[PDB]
């Protein structure tokens, strides 16, 4: 509803979430293909994703750098992106900018976000467990495609060692 409402409960229910660890499947109306993995999130800015075998591969985003290691090639590629989204994640949300907090839909002991990305116009829907506060879901939808992304075997805020976020020759 109310814009500053919405963004109040969106930097609590961030505020309660120091960290996490989970699995994650992920899919796309684009195709019928699935992707499994498991994603790493500390909050100030680091997130870590490692996709499985059909598409083995490590990646660590934080704010512009994307750094990709390919398993099977091994082969390391530092890029500069924006991606304001996923990112989103990784956030303290008072700092966040560049951002408009559409709606909160609540039902079903659940709690739906609803964001968008001023500059790249995508839409972004945040799925938080009411009790105990864990971030369930996250889906990214734009005129041409929606991906999902579901998170299950959830660890809140756990210790995870800056060191994790690394990787090199
Ligand atoms: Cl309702």
């Amino acid at each position: 509803g109310h814009t500053e409402t919405i963004k109040e409960e969106l930097l609590s229910y961030f505020s309660a979430i120091h960290s996490f660890k989970a699995e994650f499947v992920q899919t796309s109306s684009a195709n019928n293909d699935i992707q499994h993995g498991m994603v790493f999130m500390k909050k100030p800015g680091l997130l870590k994703w490692d996709y499985y075998p059909p598409t083995p591969a490590s990646i660590i985003m934080h704010g512009r750098t994307i750094s990709y290691y390919d398993k099977e090639l091994e082969e390391y590629s530092y890029s500069i992106i924006n991606n304001p989204i996923i990112n989103l994640l990784s956030s303290d949300i008072k700092d966040i900018k560049d951002i408009i907090f559409l709606n909160t839909s609540t039902t079903d002991s659940k709690k739906v976000i609803t964001i968008q990305d001023q500059k790249t116009a995508l839409l972004a829907d945040i799925i938080f467990n009411t009790n105990p506060i864990t971030i369930v879901g996250l889906n990214i939808a734009s005129p041409d495609s929606i991906t999902y992304i579901k998170f299950y075997n959830i660890q809140n805020n756990i210790t995870i060692k800056d060191t994790e976020f690394k990787h090199s020759t």
